[PDB]
C-alpha cells in the first residue's frame, strides 16, 4: 500500500512516528498545509519533520493520481474531493463528536456554547464539509476552566490515538461506517469569530463572560484584553453591583472587577512573565502568592519555557519539587523537545553542584528521554566532554 | 391588602379573574404596558379587560405610593426598582427555568439554541434583570416541531397556573425563596435579535436551519420568509446536494428545496389563506391533500378564526369531525372567545338545516360557554329571538 499523510502538527508527526516504528512495506508520503513553512512552535512543522525524515513531500495534485493508496487528512487545510480519486479510501480526522461542530474553531464553540464534553471523529472524506460516514469517535468531558489552548491539546491526543487505535483496519479495509444523522448537527464557518476584532460581549452573565475570556485563552494566539489589560482566567464573586453591566467597578496592575447582568466578575491581569522571573530564584512561598489561579504554573512561553523548566535551569529545587506537588510533570519539555532533566544538567554543570540530582530522580525525573533531534542528556555531555557529570549522572537507575 | 397586578395578555387577565372569583377583601389595582391601547389580538388586551371590570388603572408612579401592597409583574414592560417602594413584595413571571434566558426573546431563544426544554419561573423582583431570588418554577420539554408561538402559548398558560398556585403563599406571606445560582445563567439582549431585518444563516446544517424557520415562526408577528416566499414549517430531505449550502435546487408554488452544509432541506411555502377558504365547502380528502404539515391545522388568522371555526359557520360537517379526529379544540374559539357552537348555531339560522347539531355534541361540543361580552349562545339566540333554534338546542344534555 501506499499512505499519504497530508495535515500539521504533532497530530501529523505522532502519527506518522508510529506508522515508521510499526508499519514496514508502506510506502509513505506526505502532503503539507500551505502555512506550514518549517518552523516549530507549540506544535511540530510536519513539513521540517517528514524532511528530516526522508519522507517525500508531495502536492496535493500529485496525490489525486497515486494508486493503491490510502488519504489520511489530520488537520489539513485544502478541500478534498474524493471524485479526484480513482479510489474512495479517503479519511479524516475531525476536531469534535460529529455531527456536532462541524467546521472551524471547534476549540472555542463547545466552551462559548458551555457544552459538557467534546470529542475526536475519524470519518471519511465526502465532497462535503465534515459530513462523511463516521468510522470511529470517542468523547471526553470538559473541564471547568477549559480553554480553547487546553481543549486543543486533548484534541491533538485523543485524535493521535483514535487514528493509531484505526490504521491496521484502514490499511486491511476491515471496518464500519455509519451516515452521520442530521439531528443535532452543528456548523460553524471561518466567519463566526473573528479573531483579529475579538470583542468580550459584557453585557452578559458572569457566567457567560467567563466562558467567552476561556473560550479566548489561547497564549500562542492571543489572550483577552479588555479595557487594554491581557486577562489570564477569573472568577464570579458574590457581590451584584447595581450598575451597568460592563461597568468597571475597580482597575490596578493585579485584576478589573466589572458589574454582569447577574454576579461581578474579577478578571485576572496575566503576569506570566512575572511568574517564569519569579521561578529563577524565589520560594514557593513568594510564587504561590504571585499567582493568581494555578493555571499559570501550567503555561509555556514562545519557546516552551514552563515554570518548571525556569527551576531546573536555575537550579531552584524548592520551586521543582513545590511544583511537581502541583501536578506539574516533571519530565516536561520545551518546543524542541528538551527535558527538564536537561536544562537541570546544565545548572549542575554550570554551578558544580550535583546534590538535587538524586532527589529529582526520587520524583521520577528521566534521563533517558530524547529531544527533537534524538539526543538524550548522555549524547550532549559526550560531545561536549564532560564526562565527570556524565559518569555521576550515569550512576542513577 | 391592595394586589397591584402590572402587565399584559392572557396572563395579566386570567390572573386577575381567578383572583375576582377567589379572594375578596383583596382591593385590586392595574398598571398597564404601553403598547397595550386596548385592543384584543391574539391575546386579550387588560386595559380593555380593567375597564370593563372596573379594575381601577394606576401608573407605575401611583404604584411606588401604595402601602400595604403587593406588586406582581406579568410581562410587564418597565423596569421595576425595589428601592421605589416601601415594601419588598415585588414578584415578577419570567418566561424561563431561571438562572437560564434572563431576558428578551425566551420563545425563540431556547429554539434557536435546539434545548429539550423550558419553564416559567416566578421570583422576586430585584435591581436588575431576572435576577431576583426564585420562589417556584416549572419545566416542561419543547416538541420537535415548536415553534415561538406555540412555546409562548405554553408559557402564558404555564406561567397563569404557577402564579395562581403561588398566589396565597404571596399574600400570606409563607413563601421561601432561593437565590439564583450563577452557573448555567444566561441573558439575551433587545439586540439580540433583529425581527425587522430578520436574516436565516443559510451556511449552516439542515437541522440548525429548521431550529432557525421554526424560532421565528409566530404568525402574528411573522414567518420566515426566503427568496420572497413565506415559510411555514419544513422537512429534512435525504439527498445531499454537492452545491453550496444556500443553492435553491427548486422552487415553486408548494416548497423551496435548499442544499444546506448536510441534507437538503425542503420548506413549505405558507398556503394557510388557501387552506381556510378549502374548509368552506370542500372534503377531508382535498384538505389533507392541500396540506403540508398537520401544524396549519391548527392556525388562526388575525380575528382568532381557525380551521375548524371556519368550517362550523359553513356547516362543513365533514371536515369538522375529521379535524377533531386529528386533535383539534372542537370547543375552539377566536379572539373575541366566540365559540365553534355560536358559529355552528349561525350555520342552523342561516341554512334551517339542524340535522348536524346531534353528532358535534355527541363529540364534545359545549353549549354553555360564554364568550368575552360573557353571552352564551343562548343569550343570542334570545336576544335575536330565535326562539324554535333555542329550543331545538335546549333539548341537548
Ligand atoms: C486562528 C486562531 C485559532 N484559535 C484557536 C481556535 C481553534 O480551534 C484552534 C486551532 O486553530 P486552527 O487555525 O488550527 O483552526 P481551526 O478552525 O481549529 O481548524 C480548522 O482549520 C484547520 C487547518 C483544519 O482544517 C481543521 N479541520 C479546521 O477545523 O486555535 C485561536 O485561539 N486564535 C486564533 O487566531
Ligand atoms: C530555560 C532557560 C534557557 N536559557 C538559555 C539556554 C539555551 O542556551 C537558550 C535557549 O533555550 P532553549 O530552551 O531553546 O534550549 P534548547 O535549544 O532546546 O536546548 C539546549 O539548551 C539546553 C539548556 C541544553 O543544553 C540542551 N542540551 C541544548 O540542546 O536559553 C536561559 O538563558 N534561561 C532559561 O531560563
Ligand atoms: C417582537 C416580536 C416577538 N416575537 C416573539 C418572541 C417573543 O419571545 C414573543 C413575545 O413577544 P414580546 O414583545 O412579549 O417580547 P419578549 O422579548 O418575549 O418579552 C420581553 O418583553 C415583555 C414585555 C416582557 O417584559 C418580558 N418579560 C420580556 O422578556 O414573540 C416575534 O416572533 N416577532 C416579533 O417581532
Ligand atoms: C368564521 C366566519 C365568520 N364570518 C362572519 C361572521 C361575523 O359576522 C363576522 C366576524 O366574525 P367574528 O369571528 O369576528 O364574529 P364575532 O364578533 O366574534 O361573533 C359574532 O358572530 C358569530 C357568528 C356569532 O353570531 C356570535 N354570537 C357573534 O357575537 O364574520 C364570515 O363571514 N365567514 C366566516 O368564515
Ligand atoms: N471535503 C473536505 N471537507 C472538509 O471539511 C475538509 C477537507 N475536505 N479537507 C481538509 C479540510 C479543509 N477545510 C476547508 C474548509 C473550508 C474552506 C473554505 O474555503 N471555507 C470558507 C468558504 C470559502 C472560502 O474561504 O473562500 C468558509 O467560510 O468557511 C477551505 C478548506 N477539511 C476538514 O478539516
Ligand atoms: N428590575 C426589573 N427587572 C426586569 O427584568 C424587569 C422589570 N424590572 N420590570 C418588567 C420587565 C421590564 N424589562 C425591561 C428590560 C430592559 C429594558 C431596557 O431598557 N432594555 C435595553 C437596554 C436599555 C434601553 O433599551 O435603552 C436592552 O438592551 O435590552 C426595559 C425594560 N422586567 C422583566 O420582565
Ligand atoms: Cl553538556
Ligand atoms: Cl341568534
Ligand atoms: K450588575
Ligand atoms: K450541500
Ligand atoms: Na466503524
Ligand atoms: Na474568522
Ligand atoms: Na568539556
Ligand atoms: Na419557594
Ligand atoms: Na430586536
Ligand atoms: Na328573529
Amino acid at each position: 500500500m501506499k499512505l499519504i499523510i497530508a495535515g500539521k502538527n504533532n497530530i501529523a508527526v505522532d502519527v506518522t512516528k508510529w506508522i515508521i516504528k510499526t508499519i514496514s512495506d508502506i510506502e509513505l508520503y506526505s502532503v503539507c498545509n500551505e502555512n506550514d513553512h518549517g518552523n516549530d512552535s507549540f506544535q511540530l512543522s510536519f513539513k521540517k519533520f517528514c524532511i528530516q525524515f526522508n519522507i517525500p513531500i508531495i502536492s496535493l495534485e500529485d496525490a489525486y493520481h497515486l494508486e493503491d493508496a490510502i488519504f489520511l487528512s489530520l488537520e489539513f487545510d485544502k478541500i478534498i474531493h474524493p471524485s479526484k480519486f480513482t479510489h474512495n479510501r479517503i479519511f479524516n480526522i475531525h476536531f469534535s463528536y460529529l455531527p456536532a461542530y462541524k467546521g472551524m474553531y471547534t476549540s472555542a464553540w463547545p466552551i462559548l456554547n458551555n457544552e459538557q464534553e467534546s470529542g475526536v471523529t475519524l470519518h471519511k472524506i465526502d465532497h462535503g464539509i465534515d459530513t462523511g460516514a463516521i468510522i470511529d469517535q470517542q468523547k471526553f468531558p470538559l473541564d471547568i476552566e477549559e480553554t480553547a489552548k487546553t481543549l486543543y491539546l486533548k484534541y491533538i491526543k485523543i485524535g493521535t490515538e483514535i487514528v493509531i487505535k484505526n490504521l491496521p483496519a484502514l490499511i486491511s479495509g476491515n471496518y464500519s461506517i455509519v451516515e452521520q444523522s442530521a439531528i443535532k448537527s452543528s456548523y460553524y464557518s471561518k466567519k463566526s469569530i473573528d479573531y483579529k476584532n475579538l470583542m468580550i460581549d459584557l453585557n452578559k452573565t458572569a457566567h457567560e463572560i467567563l466562558q467567552q475570556i476561556r473560550a479566548f485563552t489561547f497564549r500562542d494566539y492571543q489572550l483577552p484584553r479588555i479595557d487594554d489589560i491581557d486577562i489570564f482566567h477569573g472568577e464570579i464573586l458574590s457581590s451584584k453591583s447595581l450598575s451597568k453591566p460592563g461597568t468597571i467597578l475597580e482597575k490596578n496592575n493585579y485584576h478589573l472587577i466589572l458589574s454582569t447582568i447577574d454576579y461581578d466578575i474579577k478578571l485576572y491581569s496575566d503576569n506570566f512573565d512575572e511568574i517564569l522571573t519569579a521561578c529563577e530564584d524565589k520560594s514557593p512561598e513568594f510564587i504561590s502568592k504571585l499567582l493568581k489561579t494555578e493555571n499559570i504554573l501550567f503555561e509555556k512561553n514562545h519557546l516552551g519555557w514552563s515554570p518548571i523548566i525556569i527551576a531546573a535551569y536555575h537550579g531552584n529545587m524548592d520551586v521543582i519539587e513545590w511544583l511537581v506537588s502541583k501536578g506539574v510533570n516533571i519530565n516536561d519539555r520545551n518546543y524542541k523537545g528538551t527535558t527538564v532533566a536537561m536544562y537541570f544538567k546544565d545548572y549542575m554543570l554550570r554551578s558544580g553542584n550535583y546534590t538535587g540530582l538524586e532527589n529529582l530522580i526520587n520524583l521520577g525525573l528521566d534521563l533517558f528521554l530524547k529531544d527533537n533531534e534524538g539526543l538524550s542528556v548522555f549524547d550532549y555531555m559526550r560531545k561536549n566532554k564532560n564526562i565527570e557529570l556524565f559518569n555521576f549522572m550515569s550512576t542513577f537507575n
